Formats: structure tokens, C-alpha cells, sequence
């Protein structure tokens, strides 16, 4: 059976899209080589509809099914709750995509009476209809990229069903999903671990290997490898937990009518194929591709008799920390491993790389990298190519988007040569300049969308990072190289250029006091050289992030207020 089957109608959009860079003295300090950025549009779909469209094999086995019985009984473990309409429509962020029937997101946040009656016609139908497959529309998501060294990215795409369903499977499955990969995988479970835990986990895990060899392992299109078989296996799972009898029946119904697969419809309302694997716009799509990735990768590392494994997984990036045989048995070990994860549907892009410094490996599109802080104490940190997150900071800056990735990134990765020198002093300086400093924006933390201050990164940072982020110095030189190459390629000024941007950004924020002053003390110490001491915030220690670092929700329509 094929990922999809297509009746030949377009991937439509329905608004004008916009693909290159706007001329803008605003984005053109940030970045001078405007060619070379561009966004994805429907023009690019059927690319990606060839791409995305294959045959699967899939032979399972007894690890396989050991592996689920050992998950199955963790999953037993679990108790979880109904949302009510009320908690269900809060989590709705505010833009999301409008109900077909005559309803949008912020109808559905107030709790408007057409809404309300319309979700629970929906979930009353979860109940009563086990078998009609639900619709769902397709649309060709539109991301920003750097062009290839020698050629572009066709769009992806993003499958998603009615408004009215997406506040119905979060009723039904938001606490489960939000709190079963945890109880299944344990430490593995990667969206549990803020920043620096995830640095403290995949540094111990290393250090703790008499001697480590690990590896990244890169599925191509992960959610067209995604069978049936396989979502109905994560049903399985998800039927472990003590539920309401109406969730189960909710799940039930979901999973065979949505998420096992259904009908295609474009913008225009046409038959556009049918979809016979995963979903990418679920409420779902995060957690049961990390309970399929880490099945599928536990079983296949004792298929491959891997010795003493670790992994970390996240979605479908999955990176493995184990015991080194030596290196043609490591070679020959990964192959196995590759073949078995193959027979289980989920072959590589490109082959895995056993790899023997923690640096080298790479998952999320991040590695490990050392600094020192101010004492001169090695810390390690999570970084990355920043081409992407440069190239998007400057679409961002001449576009008003919906999600700030610039943010976001400044989040993720402060401690970063490339987020502190660039980031933070281009978007300071902007805010600065136009009022904004107090003003909330919207960016989006593994999958889940949040509106967040500029003015309280400071304690954002401490929180996520330590004070540390603040101090680091003496970045690795091939770090340093990178930035340094990537800047020359897109036209980026020089990190001396940044350095005397933020010299006299940071003198502005400390002209203004208060919540400002702060910024300019911790965000802007690595500026001058008679730094300024550096002591925990108050208002760090104290403040609330209950919900950050839980559980992955990309896809799944997730807005924390
Ligand atoms: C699709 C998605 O939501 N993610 C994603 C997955 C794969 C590639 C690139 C990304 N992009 C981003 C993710 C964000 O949250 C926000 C940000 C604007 C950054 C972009 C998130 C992500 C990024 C890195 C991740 O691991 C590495 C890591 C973790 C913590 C701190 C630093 C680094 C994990 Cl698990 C998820």
C-alpha cells in the first residue's frame, strides 16, 4: 500500500504567497545577499507530492514485539483526563485556521455558542460513528530557506482535519499525549528536557560509556513511512492508560477515522487523494512518531546486538549513545541496525555514521558544543548551522508573521556565539527603535505555541540555560569558523560589525532602566570589556514554566497562554 494515492487536483493556496526577500533597509543590515532567501509556495507541491509518495515494507519480529509488550506495560502505568470544552478551546492558538462551518479560533476561545454547539456535535458523532473517515484539508506549508551550495526545497506539506476536530482530539487525548511518552520511555523521552538538560543528559550518557561510539538516525519522510500497522500499535499503547469511557471510545473512533489515514481536500474544496499514513497536522503526530521511532530503534539495536544503548528521541530524530566495539564492528553493528529499522519501515536517508566525539553527532538539526564561563569552566551547550534561523530573522524582519522564529531561537539557543552577537542585537536594536520593547510576541517551543515578552528573556535564559548562558567565551574555533563562514555566504556583517551594534544597542537599554536595564546587563555583558557582575534574578527564580518543557506538540495546534 502507497503513503497516498492523488486524483491529479492541485495543492492550492488560498492567499497571494510571497517567495523572495523583500528589499528592506531594516532586514538588509541584518542580511545583504537577498537572493539567496525565499520561501516555499504551492508552485512547489507536486515535487513534494512525488517525494512523499511510496510503497512500504514492513516485516516485524519478536523484538518488535517484545519491545511493545515492555512499552504496553509502562503505558499501564498511566491514568489520564478528559479536558473539559473550556481547557480544550483555551489551548486553541488564536489565528488557527477557521472551522469550515462558519466558526473561527477566536470564536472557539471565547466560547462563542456557535462553536461550542458545533464541537460538541463533533464529539458526540466520536461516539456514535466508529467507521466514516473524517476529511482533512491539504495545504503547502511556506517555510524560509537559504538556497543549496550548487537548487531549492520543494514546499512540505501539513495535513490537518476541521477546527471542530482539532478542539475534540485535545478533549480526548491532550492529557495522554502530554504525558504517556514519559511514562513509556522514560529518560529517552527528549521533550521532557529543557536546553541545558538535554546538554546535562547527553553529556552523562556519554561520559558514562567506558567507551562511546554514537549515532544520529535520519528517517526520510518519516510520517509517509508510518503505516497503519503502525498507528494502530500506538493505539494500542494509548489504550493501556485508565480513560473515560467516552475517550476511549473518542480514541477509537480517531484513530481509525483520522489518524490511520482518510480523504485529501485542497483550499478550493476538491477530492484531492487519500492519505494512508500519518498525518503531519495532528494532535498526535509528535507523540506516537516518538513512541514509533523509539519501538521501531529499540528493537532494531538488539536486533544489531548493540551493547549498553541509550537514546534520546524527539519525534522522529532519534540519536543513539552506546558501548564501542571497535570500529568495523561498530560499522557492521549500524547496518544491522540500519536493515532491521528498514524491515520495520523506517529506512535512512542517508546511512547513520557511528561517530566517536559528542560534538559530531547531530539531531534537530543541533550538536554539542564547549565554551568556558567566567570562572573558565568547561560548559557544554546545544548549538547549530545558524544559516536557517539567519535567513528566517531576516524574512522576519521585513515580514510581520504569525511566529517568530527569531525568538524562538534566541530561546533555544542563547548561549550561542551566533543567537547573543546577531540575534539578540539586531532584534534589540529593531524593538528599541520602534516602540516595541514591551510589546508580546508569538514563537513556538517544540510544537507549542507562546506568547512571550522581550523584555523578560533575561530570566527566560537563566531558567533554561543558567547564568552561564550570560558569561560563555572562548567558543570551539571550528564553531567560531562556521559562524564566521555562514555570515560571508548570506552577506551577513561580520561578527566585529555585531560587536559595536550591540556595544551602543546595550548603552539604549541601560538609558532606560528597569525591565530594559536588565536586558542590557545580562543579554549584552559579552560586549564590553569591564563586564558587569552577574547574579540570579529574582524574578527567575520565581516565575512559571509549568507547561514548557513537557511534551512535543508540533502539528498538534498547541497554544500555552
Ligand atoms: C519542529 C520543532 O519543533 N523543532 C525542531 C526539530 C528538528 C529540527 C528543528 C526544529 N526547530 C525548532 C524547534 C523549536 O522548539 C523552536 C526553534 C525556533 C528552535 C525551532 C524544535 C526543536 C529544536 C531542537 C530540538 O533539540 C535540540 C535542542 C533542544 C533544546 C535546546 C536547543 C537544541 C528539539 Cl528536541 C526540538
Amino acid at each position: 500500500s502507497m503513503s497516498y494515492t492523488w486524483t491529479g487536483a492541485l495543492i492550492t493556496p488560498c492567499a497571494a504567497e510571497e517567495s523572495k526577500l523583500p528589499i528592506n533597509p531594516l532586514s538588509n543590515s541584518l542580511l545583504r545577499h537577498h537572493n539567496m532567501v525565499y520561501a516555499t509556495t504551492s508552485r512547489s507541491a507536486s515535487l513534494r507530492q512525488k517525494k512523499v509518495t511510496f510503497d512500504r515494507l514492513q516485516v516485524l519480529d519478536d523484538h518488535y514485539r517484545d519491545v511493545l509488550k515492555e512499552m504496553k506495560a509502562k503505558a499501564s502505568t498511566v491514568k489520564a483526563k478528559l479536558l473539559s470544552i473550556e481547557e480544550a478551546c483555551k489551548l486553541t492558538p488564536p489565528h488557527s485556521a477557521k472551522s469550515k462551518f462558519g466558526y473561527g479560533a477566536k470564536d472557539v476561545r471565547n466560547l462563542s455558542s456557535r462553536a461550542v454547539n458545533h464541537i460538541r456535535s463533533v464529539w458526540e458523532d466520536l461516539l456514535e460513528d466508529t467507521e466514516t473517515p473524517i476529511d482533512t484539508t491539504i495545504m503547502a506549508k511556506s517555510e524560509v530557506f537559504c538556497v543549496q551550495p550548487e537548487g531549492r526545497k520543494p514546499a512540505r506539506l501539513i495535513v490537518f482535519p476541521d477546527l471542530g476536530v482539532r478542539v475534540c482530539e485535545k478533549m480526548a487525548l491532550y492529557d495522554v499525549v502530554s504525558t504517556l511518552p514519559q511514562a513509556v520511555m522514560g529518560s529517552s523521552y527528549g521533550f521532557q528536557y529543557s536546553p541545558k538538560q538535554r546538554v546535562e543528559f547527553l553529556v552523562n550518557t556519554w561520559k558514562s560509556k567506558k567507551c562511546p561510539m554514537g549515532f544520529s538516525y535520519d528517517t526520510r519522510c518519516f510520517d509517509s513511512t508510518v503505516t497503519e500497522s503502525d498507528i494502530r500499535v500506538e493505539e494500542s499503547i494509548y489504550q493501556c492508560c485508565d480513560l473515560a469511557p467516552e475517550a476511549r471510545q473518542a480514541i477509537r473512533s480517531l484513530t481509525e477515522r483520522l489518524y490511520i489515514g482518510g480523504p485529501l481536500t485542497n483550499s478550493k474544496g476538491q477530492n484531492c487523494g487519500y492519505r494512508r499514513c500519518r498525518a503531519s497536522g495532528v494532535l498526535t503526530t509528535s507523540c506516537g512518531n516518538t513512541l514509533t521511532c523509539y519501538l521501531k530503534a529499540t528493537a532494531a539495536c538488539r536486533a544489531a546486538k548493540l551493547q549498553d544503548c541509550t537514546m534520546l528521541v524527539n519525534g522522529d530524530d532519534l540519536v543513539v549513545i552506546c558501548e564501542s566495539a571497535g570500529t568495523q564492528e561498530d560499522a557492521a553493528a549500524l547496518r544491522a541496525f540500519t536493515e532491521a529499522m528498514t524491515r520495520y519501515s523506517a529506512p535512512p536517508g542517508d546511512p547513520p555514521q557511528p561517530e566517536y566525539d559528542l560534538e559530531l553527532i547531530t539531531s534537530c538539526s543541533s550538536n554539542v558544543s564547549v565554551a568556558h564561563d567566567a570562572s573558565g569552566k568547561r560548559v557544554y551547550y546545544l548549538t547549530r548551522d545558524p544559516t536557517t534561523p539567519l535567513a528566517r530573522a531576516a524574512w522576519e524582519t521585513a515580514r510581520h508573521t504569525p511566529i517568530n522564529s527569531w525568538l524562538g531561537n534566541i530561546i533555544m539557543y542563547a548561549p550561542t556565539l551566533w543567537a547573543r552577537m546577531i540575534l539578540m542585537t539586531h532584534f534589540f536594536s529593531i524593538l528599541l527603535a520602534q516602540e516595541q520593547l514591551e510589546k508580546a510576541l508569538d514563537c513556538q517551543i517544540y510544537g507549542a505555541c507562546y506568547s512571550i515578552e522581550p523584555l523578560d528573556l533575561p530570566q527566560i535564559i537563566e531558567r533554561l540555560h543558567g547564568l552561564s548562558a550570560f558569561t560563555l567565551h572562548s567558543y570551539s574555533p571550528g564553531e567560531i569558523n562556521r559562524v564566521a563562514s555562514c555570515l560571508r555566504k548570506l552577506g551577513v556583517p561580520p561578527l566585529r560589525t555585531w560587536r559595536h551594534r550591540a556595544r551602543s544597542v546595550r548603552a539604549k537599554l541601560l538609558s532606560q532602566g528597569g525591565r530594559a536595564a536588565t536586558c542590557g546587563r545580562y543579554l549584552f555583558n559579552w560586549a564590553v570589556r569591564t563586564k558587569l557582575k552577574l547574579t540570579p534574578i529574582p524574578a527567575a527564580s520565581q516565575l512559571d514554566l509549568s507547561g514548557w518543557f513537557v511534551a512535543g506538540y508540533s502539528g498538534g495546534d498547541i497554544y500555552h497562554s
